[PDB]
């Protein structure tokens, strides 16, 4: 029993974190096999950040311009290349702690664990979700660039995020491990803003199913709804539209609790209309949207 | 920017988790040096749990009755002894991954990371607090016993909790690593209940300081209060008393934000008497009490391990 915001154990990722320095800039790198991945902006100076020409800045660098430190050991850089917004530094030593891994690009609503790092050293682990506006509400300070997001379903680590920047509203933007940004962001100091964010509806429904599995039924009601009437109401509360894919994904939780998806949608519409009236659901006075249907099944079962 | 419920990196503890089997019961063990620690109830059958005589049940066991698996390697048990509610299995191999560690017993209000494990394999890490009623609001299923709670102070892992049971309300009970239960609980299948819980006041204040550091100021006000007046309000709302020690601990956060502790108490008093009025603090519509003053400073300063 109980339902917590739970992160994956971070050990497999901790053994991959290194410190990358290029000139005066120091950030984190991810050392897998003989390659160290880090944000390409590590090569920028203060006067380069508005409109950097990364190809031009990179061509000017040699291997010895990159200092990579793994613990108290300096790794030797023997190659460097750029893939989109990530810099890949070939090193002369394969990481003996390299776990079984893969690079996966995630979609909005997906959740992942973030291992926040400073100077190549892990400081904390927390759970995040890719917001519908492609930002993440992380907890990051100066020096956290290169910190990664991942999932570890079984013993394979799927790396899905690398931290690049903090937007003016305090939210974060980054890339997948192939260097492609999530959202309409660029690795430049130019004026950029997160679009209006919305609530991840499918995740809220998953979390209501978690509450039912854990014995909470107060918010249930005798009503159902059509998918289209649900969407017309939910969009008025800035909730993401619920698609037939989301309804299908909730099928196993629906079968387990005996509550049809459109029946739970009617509970959600009522919760949006009435609020909680002094009550809580799984220890929360707000509707939680950073648990996916997969997270609920893994944690409750 | 941002403020998350953040656990310590779990790697140092992951390298200590093993699977302990005794008969039909399988749970988790903590392997440090040449000793594997686990709940002593691993030796009980369902009948034994009703009124167990652990000394009598243990005397009947030999070393080979304990199967310890570290990854895909079976460890050889060469001794077994009991310390309070923990069983200590001496093994023939010291754990090469043993970090610098200590066993510490924590106080209510103190937070720690829990590494939830099943079959000796870590499945998740989450941050929680020792409640004032000595339970933890954990997230645990069948097979989670022996999962541990810890903090990291510098480069040393301080183990503070080992999971033993789930109470009827879904909250959890366990011991320190010396086998002493937190709370008035016993390791037996008998009627037990969590007492009425209270809110950890010093932690709520620490979290309000975190909200201010992150740019949320709506709840601030021009008022201050006395410690005696505030403690009268705290008692009325099932909040733990705030002591001068708590006020002193909040000193650095008070100096950093310019909000004196008693000034933040007046914000808290107003929140208790009026609610949030449709507003949120750090994405919450409830006052969060599972961040200590140390957690707030650590997260807002980026201390690494
Ligand atoms: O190191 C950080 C950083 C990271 N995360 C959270 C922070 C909170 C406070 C202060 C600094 C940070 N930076 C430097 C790079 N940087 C950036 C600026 C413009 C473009 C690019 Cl790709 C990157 C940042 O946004 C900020
Ligand atoms: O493995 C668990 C367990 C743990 N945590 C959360 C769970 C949620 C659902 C089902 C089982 C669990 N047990 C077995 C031992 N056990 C117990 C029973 C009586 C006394 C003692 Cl000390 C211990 C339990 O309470 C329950
Ligand atoms: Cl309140």
């Amino acid at each position: 029993s109980g339902f917590r915001k739970m992160a994956f154990p971070s050990g497999k990722v901790e053994g991959c974190m290194v410190q990358v320095t290029c000139g005066t800039t120091t950030l984190n790198g991810l050392w897998l096999d003989d390659v160290v991945y880090c944000p390409r902006h590590v090569i920028c100076t203060s006067e380069d950040m508005l409109n950097p020409n990364y190809e031009d800045l990179l061509i000017r660098k040699s291997n010895h311009n990159f200092l990579v430190q793994a613990g108290n050991v300096q790794l030797r850089v023997i190659g460097h290349s750029m893939q989109n917004c990530v810099l890949k530094l070939k090193v002369d030593t394969a990481n003996p702690k390299t776990p079984k891994y893969k690079f996966v690009r995630i979609q909005p609503g997906q959740t992942f664990s973030v291992l926040a790092c400073y100077n190549g050293s892990p400081s904390g682990v927390y759970q995040c979700a890719m917001r519908p506006n492609f930002t993440i509400k992380g907890s990051f300070l100066n020096g956290s660039c290169g910190s990664v997001g991942f999932n570890i379903d079984y013993d394979c680590v799927s790396f899905c995020y690398m931290h690049h920047m903090e937007l003016p509203t305090g939210v974060h933007a980054g890339t997948d491990l192939e260097g492609n940004f999530y959202g309409p962001f660029v690795d430049r100091q130019t004026a950029q803003a997160a679009g209006t964010d919305t609530t991840i509806t499918v995740n809220v429904l998953a979390w209501l199913y978690a509450a039912v599995i854990n014995g909470d039924r107060w918010f249930l009601n005798r009503f159902t709804t059509t998918l289209n009437d649900f969407n017309l109401v939910a969009m008025k509360y800035n909730y993401e539209p619920l698609t037939q894919d989301h309804v299908d994904i909730l099928g196993p939780l629906s079968a387990q609790t005996g509550i049809a998806v459109l029946d739970m949608c009617a509970s959600l519409k009522e919760l949006l209309q009435n609020g909680m009236n002094g009550r809580t659901i799984l220890g929360s006075a707000l509707l939680e949207d950073e648990f996916t249907p997969f997270d609920v099944v893994r944690q409750c079962s």
